[PDB]
């Protein structure tokens, strides 16, 4: 094949869709799962994009593609009434199957199929499976996504503690427990900060709210700052020193720990409603490190810090949601072509500015997981047709989709 | 030489047409325009006035949202999409969409402009439609998208001076600042956007502004969610169902449609007299329930007679400057009479257009876009059910559904 | 006395807060309940008030006055808490908590006290209690408010059906059945609609909901029309012909048929989030009169008539909520002073500009109740505070509390 | 004559004083203000301008809602208690506000006008108080509410021409706006309002439009509810009893405070720039990260070195207009000179103000409105507070809480 992409959607699905229509390329791809399905862990009632409609899989590289959320409303019969409810942000499952309908119209995706390991003969990419079938092409695509992250201080922890990634199947036990705390910020601690809120004098538990953030910090949504997600602002940020980029990357409040500031607002609303019937059982600390945890009868005790204020304190409650974020890892089947890779001074993947990590400047591609890199537009469903279109015109020496180099009124560089 | 179809007029309803039937090639017809390129209400193009339907309302979107004369892709060719994308509003601008349009209609080769019909005959089972400078079209079919030109009241018919309809207001807004006296006549969204404007700098230039009309309130634009689902198919078919006088009562009644402004308008206006009220008396006078009977030019001045109906009484102002924004109605155009005995009427002599958008004894010969409310109520000048509507016309000029057509898209059942 | 109050509705309660600090005026108010208690039973999670927090029972006259809600907000120490909440509609239950707090500061309320007469004896009014105590002053100020109405067609039914004014208690019984129909609009039948459903799919029923009206109007609030609800139409519109009043009170729909329009777009936005799940066993009826209904096993049969299409049908439901209106019927206990008060030509309360209904113009004064005289500001707590120094003006003969002449920027009359 | 205090300057903060403190017989101060009348920052009085915080933000309602001074007060004896209701806005107008301000402080006696505090020493265990005009007051009480003069980087001190600061932009905005090239420097709500100002008028007067700003973003204004907590009596509770380096350490990474922007007009500016694009390239350029090292005038243009210092590159800007949107910064008054032995300073030489507000050696007797980020956070310039202050001040002069102290307004806890 022309190229190979490991791992499906939504930025492989995304190149998928892009690429169906150009003759010119052939790519398959492997997927572990056995269909397309999203984070169906955070899939609450009323939830919803965090971006407008338009950051689907292909419009902003191709309106006219026939993989396009309009068009998928089309065919569904539902275009009308979304015209009338006149909402920018699709609701979680509404997106979940519009990509699985987007997958199931493709035919160069082999679901249940997941790779083993990758080494490089005869200057091409040969790829293994589980099942030990065997793919190979000139070039690769990695869209394995980014596992959930736990603090060290719950390694080795056992109870039924969760993370978010899986809330959803596992609120059929919290909310029959007399005690939830939430670790860390972010907008999915704080949806179900507010969905166990809305349910609190039902139940009758008491609910914790603990982060290290020294405040609750709003998604940076206004429109200036949203010009930040540019190529031109990742042109300027990828040539600054890489210790100035992970100083960005590590400073980078609104990105992984934002809350949606209506949401933000509206828990306040819910604590004022429910505090005129008297008071809640409730608690939010800022500032607070979670250093240790432990496990005993079916309680768990956690010792938090206050490091602006310099003094511990600990809490003890049956249910244990883990909202902290996810973290990147080198997967275990790029071992025996790693010396092909290019890595920086800190021990990740240096992605240039064409999403190469490879000791040929257009050899395998990285989707996701290049914050130190391109910043705030690496995760972003905004940038995905973006950085397809700039892998697309590297696979060909042609610009198949235009590319855009300037979209903002601002100049970052000088 | 003889075409499947003519269109006769370009605006935006038969220019999306004209986008939905270029990659048909089953079909080919023709589209006649007086203008000499596509333009849309640009008397009405004032600093940041916007479409009062979102973009999906476009030409092609609601039928096909694939159509390479998208709005969305019009702006990703102009470089604008990701830009746009950040605005995060529904609404383009007038100025955006009246050149995304020119942008669309430059993009097709089965349109003539610059030529006006003149003459409508039957000969031959066909059409034969002649422009003023002679040139003659024949078709089996005919879709009128003349649109409605402005409706001026008998009151000032054959009236002297310099006054406008509001069709024509960033024209003549230079010369209307110079005066002392400014009243606005008509409600709805351009007499409030008008209003706005002029109240914007009344303490500049210092004239007086009044805004007088007819309506008992400043009705709002009829536009919370459950109410929209009245523009569907379903209720298309319900009301096209039901007795003739009752037909024609609901359109007398209708309020937000031609009379509305938008809520967000009314309350900025208020907002900005409580500005201007701080610093002291603003010359402003807003008046309801007042008819305009009679008006008079002399010394450069108006003196138009009103009566508030409702009360009872009779009064007059006397202003230089004198705007009408009266709206539009749709006359039937004389280049017609030569086939009215092919044509459909009712009782108070208006098109008894189909169900399908036919006017004719065939029920599928002559289609008609807009001046339908009698009949279709407020879908008939609404672009979006532009799309919906050509979508229909498509499916009988071939003998198949080209495109999609939604049997129902609302909750609520209209019909029993 | 000078007055006696009969009845402690928000109107007749504002007067007493109104009238505490003049000394030179001694009146007195009588209410059945053995306190305040506004309308309870629709008193749903969330529900707040349709008019900003400043129409409350003093401060559209008297901002300075102690029974302000911002004082009744500083002694429950949440006035910050209600700064940083930025919402000028106060919660039902914290308004009904705030009206109960003012009433019971007063001197002048007797509680537990219903007025079983009226009488006119030696230029005085005799007020009777069903306690048999004796109550007698020059002025009477009758604040009994509107009872809920019920469209005869449903006179003398079996069954459980309610009126909304009953829903909370109510509401664990309905969510049990199978079908539930709710008929009328207006504020309250949405606010119920929008209940029921929500919870639709983890209870099993049907939801119907029939009106007459042929649109579900909304609440039009733009500033430009909320200019009617001022003293200069009240002067307009009360020098109408009473034909064209009645034919205004009667045409017009949206002061006690009208929704809000956020809440119209929720239920849209609600509708639409279930939808996703599948079809959703919802009915939503316009244009269509209910004439006939019965009640056997636990089922109604309710007969409809669509009155534009001019065709009939029937829906079988267990649940029956009836979110008519209210409408006001003149007390019986003024039946021995009938020949001192005005009625018009249809034969009801002739209210004066300064809202008296007696034959001296200035001794029985009447809160609501006066549509067809005064408008939309009759039941409208933005103008209690109006009637009531309008209505202290005449007792005292002199403006205690300034009232406004104008206050629009539009003129009504010319 | 012996007062109980004396209030130097009157801002909206010892105005606020002087409103709570004339119903309490027990208290009777005197406050002396430079101005002949209370006028608030008029050179930022631009059409429409309003406050950032809500009217209850006022002079007295968060200490006592039933204050004659209260704003629904003055708008009810003014007549416009109904419309504003109407209106529906918690923002009143910068001129509203500054009406009202003038309202309250003339309905006081408390208050004299047009006198300059020269020099204060330390006397017979009292405060004395010299004015220009020589008069003197005395008290053992002073309340310091001089507020913050604008501040100037050293970039532009001693720098010709006529540039401005923003506290002085209303003056100049004729004379601005002749010019070819105009330039603002700084972020903020004043610089942004500024920028959106000229923007608007881009096209009429055809100026080059600058604006350069050291913050990497565009800050908006932090105000989200759960972050708006943070302005409580508990978390100055908390703050005051931290580390002075970690509370100058937070002092110095403030974004929202003073360089934060209203975020609905970031998105107003936005879309202006987004409407004016429409009609061809707009002359005028968005710079972040940037610092203004130098500037120099020659011939009536000003050509300015900035430095791009994340990218670490330089870069100069010719401009004929300079508006410094630098902010303002507190500098100790040269008539507190006799009296600095009395005054208590911490490490990097600043005013060690108490959580009781004080600044002197008995912890009660010398009080400082403002002017206190470094030990009461964002709550010191706050006109949401200083109701809040007030009560506390009063508290120490009687000994008494006359109006209540809240103690916990939060939902959320800030200590352990
Ligand atoms: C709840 C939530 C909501 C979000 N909402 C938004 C939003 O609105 N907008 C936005 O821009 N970002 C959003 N994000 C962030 C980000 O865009 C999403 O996490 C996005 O789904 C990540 O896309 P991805 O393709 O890079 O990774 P993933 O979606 O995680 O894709 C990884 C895929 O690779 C598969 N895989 C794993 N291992 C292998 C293997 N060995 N071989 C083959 N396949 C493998 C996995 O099964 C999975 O299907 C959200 C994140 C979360 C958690
Ligand atoms: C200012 C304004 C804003 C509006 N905004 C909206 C909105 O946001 N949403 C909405 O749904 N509706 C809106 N409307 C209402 C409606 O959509 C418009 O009236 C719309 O432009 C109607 O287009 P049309 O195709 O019916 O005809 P028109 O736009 O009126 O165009 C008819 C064309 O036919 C040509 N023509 C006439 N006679 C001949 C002839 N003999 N031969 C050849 N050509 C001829 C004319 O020159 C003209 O170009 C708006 C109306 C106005 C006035
Ligand atoms: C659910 C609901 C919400 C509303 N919300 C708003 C809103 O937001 N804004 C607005 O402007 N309007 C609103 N209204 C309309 C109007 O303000 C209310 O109807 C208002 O409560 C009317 O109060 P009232 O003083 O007329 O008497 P009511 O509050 O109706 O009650 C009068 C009192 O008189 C007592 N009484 C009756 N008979 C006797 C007797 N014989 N002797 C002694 N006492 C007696 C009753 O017990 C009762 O306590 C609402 C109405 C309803 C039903
Ligand atoms: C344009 C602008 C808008 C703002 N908007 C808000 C807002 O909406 N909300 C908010 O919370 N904060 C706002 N602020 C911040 C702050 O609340 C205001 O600056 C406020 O005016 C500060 O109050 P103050 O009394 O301490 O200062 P000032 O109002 O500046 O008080 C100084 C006064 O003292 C007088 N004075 C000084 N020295 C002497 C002396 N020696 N003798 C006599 N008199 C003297 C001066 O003449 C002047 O009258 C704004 C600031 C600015 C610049």
């Amino acid at each position: 094949h022309d190229f190979v992409g490991i791992g499906l959607g939504p930025f492989n699905l995304g190149l998928a869709c892009l690429t169906e229509p150009i003759d010119e390329l052939d790519g398959i791809f492997l997927e572990s799962k056995p269909d397309f399905e999203w984070h169906a862990g955070m899939f609450l009632d009323g939830a919803h994009l965090q971006t407008p409609f338009m950051s689907d899989l292909v419009t902003l590289a191709d309106p006219t593609s026939p993989y396009s959320f309009l068009n998928y409303l089309k065919e569904k019969g539902r275009l009308y009434s979304f015209y009338i409810r006149e909402n920018f942000y699709p609701l979680r499952v509404e997106y979940d199957d519009y990509c699985r309908w987007a997958a199931n119209k493709l035919s160069s995706i082999r679901f249940g199929t997941t790779v083993t390991e990758v080494r490089y003969e005869d200057d091409l990419y040969v790829v293994t499976t589980s099942a030990g079938d065997v793919y190979r092409a000139r070039h690769l695509v990695l869209g394995t996504g980014t596992p959930p992250y736990i603090p060290e201080a719950c390694q080795g922890l056992d109870g039924d503690f969760i993370h978010n990634s899986r809330y959803v199947q596992h609120r059929s036990e919290l909310v029959k427990k007399e005690s939830i705390t939430i670790v860390g910020s972010g907008q999915s601690a704080a949806e179900i900060y507010q969905d166990l809120l809305g349910e609190i004098d039902v139940h009758g538990y008491r609910l914790n709210w603990v982060t290290r953030s020294p405040r609750f910090f709003p998604l940076e949504y206004t429109k200036l700052t949203l010009e930040m997600t540019s190529p031109e602002y990742i042109d300027y940020y990828r040539e600054l020193p890489e210790a100035t980029r992970y100083r960005l990357t590590a400073e980078q409040k609104g990105l992984f720990k934002g809350i949606d500031g209506d949401l933000i607002n509206e828990i306040f609303d819910l604590l004022y409603q429910k505090n005129l019937a008297g008071p809640v059982p409730t608690r939010l600390l800022t500032n607070s490190s979670l250093n240790s945890a432990r496990h005993e009868n079916g309680t768990y005790t956690l010792a938090f810090r206050q490091e602006e204020q310099g003094k511990d304190f600990e809490i003890e409650s049956q249910g244990l949601v883990l909202a902290t974020g996810y973290k990147y890892a080198e997967p275990e089947f790029l071992a025996p072509v790693k010396d092909r890779l290019v890595y920086d001074s800190q021990g990740n993947f240096d992605v240039s500015r064409a999403y190469a990590i490879d000791v040929t400047g257009r050899g395998v591609f990285l989707q996701n997981a290049g914050v130190h890199t391109h910043s705030i537009t690496s995760p972003d469903l905004g940038m995905g047709a973006y950085r397809n279109s700039c892998i697309i015109r590297e696979l060909l020496g042609t610009e198949y989709y235009p590319v855009e180099k300037t979209i903002a009124f601002q100049e970052f560089s000088v």
